[PDB]
């Protein structure tokens, strides 16, 4: 089981055996848990009752993760393979995975002032330097999805980071994210760093919506035939137009026509100059 990366072949025994004394759970968050190595940590855990092919996959998840080197993605502390269950060892994002935060954080009259346009531009910013990192080191990513994204903590200094490598990890149909797929992987199974362009404008959409699901009212096969289409989503409610244009940028047909992630990134910056832009309120949920 060889896992290659940046140019260097990696196997199970490269990944950082933690003594599993050393180890203690301290609440479930999910399964997961908070737990202590005092390094607090993720604790991903295998269920034992699980195949021999799902147990491949949890290490070969492991190995992927382990080789990246990148702020805005997930560290591994390390592994505790020697003993039952197994256990992946994650930094510990404390904000949760990001579409739960935009749902749970919307402006509200509770708290109208909880989120404002320059705190989900900065998640976009991390996630698109995230995603620059994949792409300048030509991993494609396959599930660029809020669901994926976890947050460092929940208030101001939050940092946003790609946190599941699954769908990478598997490809290395009613389950398949159709919704965040351009069409040149629906309907041919063709998948490059142009790939990971479209399903970013459709996270920004579930940014700017506030966590809205994609395509909302439509199913998976509606929206495959939407998309082939020429069909695309309208801009979220109160979303600037600077801001949308870059999610129809990213859903061009042809994926030549869609912008590498160094290209989104400016596009981004230059969204957090414009005061009409950041200025720009969201709307309350009442």
């Amino acid at each position: 089981p060889n896992y290659c990366f940046a140019g260097k072949t990696s196997s199970i025994s490269d990944l950082k055996e933690v003594p599993r004394k050393n180890i203690t759970l301290i609440r479930g968050l999910g399964e997961v848990y908070e737990g202590q190595v005092p390094l607090q940590v993720a604790v991903k855990t295998l269920p034992e009752v699980y195949s021999e092919q799902d147990e491949l996959d949890f290490l070969m998840e492991a190995l992927i993760i382990s080789k990246f080197n990148h702020q805005n993605i997930v560290r591994c502390i390390g592994v505790s393979l020697q003993s039952l269950p197994r256990f992946i060892l994650l930094e510990l994002m404390a904000g949760g995975d990001l579409k739960s935060f935009l749902r749970e954080t919307r402006p509200r009259p509770s708290q109208p002032s909880s989120l404002a346009m320059l705190d989900l531009l900065h998640v976009a910013r991390d996630i698109a330097c995230g995603c620059q990192y994949l792409e300048e080191n030509h991993f494609i990513h396959r599930d660029i999805a809020a669901r994926n994204c976890l947050l460092t903590c929940p208030g101001p200094g939050r940092v946003a980071k790609i946190g599941d490598f699954g769908m990478a990890r598997d490809i290395y149909c009613a389950m398949l994210p159709v919704k965040w797929m351009p069409p040149e992987a629906f309907m041919e199974g063709i998948f490059t760093s142009k790939t990971d362009t479209w399903s970013f404008g459709v996270l920004l959409w579930e940014i700017f919506s506030l966590g809205y699901m994609p395509y909302p009212s439509k199913s998976n096969q509606e929206v495959l035939e939407f998309v082939t289409s020429g069909g695309r989503m309208d801009p979220p409610k109160n979303c600037p137009g600077p801001v949308y244009r870059i999610m129809t940028q990213c859903w061009q047909h042809q994926p030549e026509d869609r912008p590498n992630f160094a290209i989104i990134l400016e596009r981004i910056e230059y969204c957090t100059q414009d005061p009409d832009v950041i200025n720009t309120a969201l709307p309350i949920e009442y």
